C-alpha cells in the first residue's frame, strides 16, 4: 500500500534496482538520465518542482513496478501517461503534468521552433516519428493552453540536456528529501 509516507523510498528502491539500465539509444543510463536532468536543474537555480519534475519524468517506463495501480493497456504503452498516473495520487499537479507532457512537449517544440528538430539526438528523431510527428496548429494551441507550460518546456529540454556522457551528479537519495517536500506540499 503507498502512501505520502512511503511513496519517496518506492520511487528511490525503483532507481537502486533498475536504475542501472539503459536509456535506449543513449549513452547514459536510466538513472544517470534523471539525475543529470535534477543537477543540471539544481545548478541553474531552477525551482524545486522542475528539479523533481526532470528527475521522475522517465519513471514509466519501469511499467513492471507498477502492478498496485492496476493500470489499463493504453496507460502502459506510454511511459509519459504511466509515469503521471503513478504520481497524480502523491505530488503536485505541476509536476504530474512535466511528466505527463513531456513527450507533447517535444512535438510542441518542432512544430513552434523551426531550428529545434536539427538538433536533436536520432534516438529523439526517432522516438519523435512513432510519437506522432510535430503537432499541427489546433495542438500546439491547446497546449498554450496549459497554466504550467513553462515548467513543461523547462523539463523538456532537461531531459534533452541530461545525456552527457560524463557529469557529476548526487544521487537519488541526496534529492530524496526533495521528492518528499514535494509530496508534503500536495498532501499537506
Ligand atoms: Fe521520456
Ligand atoms: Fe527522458
Amino acid at each position: 500500500k503507498l502512501n505520502r509516507g512511503n511513496i519517496v523510498e518506492f520511487i528511490g528502491g525503483i532507481f537502486d534496482r533498475r536504475g542501472d539500465e539503459e536509456y535506449l539509444g543513449e549513452p547514459v543510463t536510466m538513472a544517470e538520465h534523471m539525475l543529470q536532468g535534477a543537477t543540471i536543474a539544481e545548478q541553474n537555480g531552477q525551482p524545486e518542482e522542475i528539479i523533481v519534475g526532470a528527475l521522475l519524468h522517465d519513471i514509466g517506463h519501469f511499467t513492471s513496478e507498477f502492478g498496485m495501480f492496476s493500470m489499463d493497456d493504453t496507460e502502459d504503452r506510454y511511459h509519459e501517461e504511466a509515469g503521471a498516473e503513478v504520481l497524480e495520487q502523491f505530488f503536485p499537479s505541476v509536476i504530474t503534468d512535466c511528466v505527463r507532457y513531456h513527450v507533447a512537449a517535444k512535438r510542441y517544440l518542432c512544430a513552434t521552433k523551426p531550428e529545434y528538430f536539427n538538433r536533436l539526438s536520432e534516438a529523439s528523431i526517432h522516438s519523435l516519428k512513432l510519437q506522432g510527428g510535430p503537432m499541427d496548429a489546433e495542438e500546439v494551441a491547446e497546449f498554450e493552453k496549459n497554466p504550467n507550460l513553462k515548467q513543461i518546456i523547462a523539463v523538456r529540454y532537461l531531459d534533452e540536456a541530461g545525456k552527457r556522457a560524463d557529469m557529476e551528479t548526487p544521487d537519488y537519495w541526496h534529492f530524496a528529501p526533495m521528492v518528499q517536500r514535494m509530496v508534503d506540499k500536495h498532501m499537506g
